[PDB]
């Protein structure tokens, strides 16, 4: 049971507040903050986090096309986004569909990314991955 | 058959999140750093935006109970979540739904905060400032 059922506020709320912040100053954009809902969502303690390029959530598993087609995004400097195979602390799997908006500066430079991530249905990334041609 | 899930609205409504980072700091905690996404939202360009406090999105018909909550979670370091009236810069409205992140120092000082803002509706806003007040009963 589940079409009556959907609870749109809290999960908006949720939405808001599953995050990352990097640091493309620092050597391989590195996460430095995290929400403490990409804490629940990975299952990683924030001392193994920190201080590395998300990246880590990825797996055997993982597509590098689009790895690949992500880090081709995230390269110019701008707001992209892609679904993928992400592994938490426990080796467990989730599709993760996330978006990632660099912040700007008074100079106009990217001082920051954010990435707001969200776990989705294997028939979601099904989808997502169908529309790549 | 019939196609989908709530996983779908989920990953819909997270793209429609924009970014804000003040600096509490500096004096009246402005906005140092924004996305792209907060600009096209408001309507004001990047010059127009940072060094300020942005309750300049803020209007006469903006609830003063919501804003003075948020000056007390920002007062005493708390994050802090909530929907607001805001004025884009042409004087046009919208529903302003919004995650205050505190952001510490090694200190444990409050040396920033991350904004998540999102535009929402007359029933998202309706609803929920409807849950707020029975809290207060
Ligand atoms: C990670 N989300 C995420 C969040 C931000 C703000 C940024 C900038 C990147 C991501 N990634 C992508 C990852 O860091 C990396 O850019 C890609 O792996 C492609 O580049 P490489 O160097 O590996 O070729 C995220 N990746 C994830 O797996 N999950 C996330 O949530
Ligand atoms: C503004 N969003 C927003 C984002 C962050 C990260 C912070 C710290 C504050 C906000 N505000 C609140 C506003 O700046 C101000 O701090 C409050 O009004 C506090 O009370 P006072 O009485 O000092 O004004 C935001 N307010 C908004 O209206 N819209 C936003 O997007």
């Amino acid at each position: 049971g589940a079409m009556g059922d959907f609870s749109f506020i809290k999960a908006l709320q949720t939405a808001q507040q599953n995050f990352v912040v990097t640091d493309p100053s620092l050597p391989d954009n590195p996460i430095v903050y995290a929400s403490q809902g990409f804490l629940n969502l990975t299952g990683y303690s924030l001392d193994q986090i920190l201080g590395r390029n998300c990246r880590f959530l990825q797996g055997p598993e993982t597509d590098p096309k689009a790895v690949e087609r992500i880090r081709k995004a995230i390269e110019q400097g701008n707001d992209m986004s892609v679904c993928l195979l992400n592994y938490r602390v426990d080796g467990t799997t989730f599709w993760n569909q996330f978006f990632i908006a660099a912040l700007r500066d008074a100079g106009g430079n990217v001082t920051n990314f954010v990435g707001v991530q969200c776990k989705v249905s294997d028939q979601y990334a099904a989808t997502v991955t169908k529309q790549q041609e």
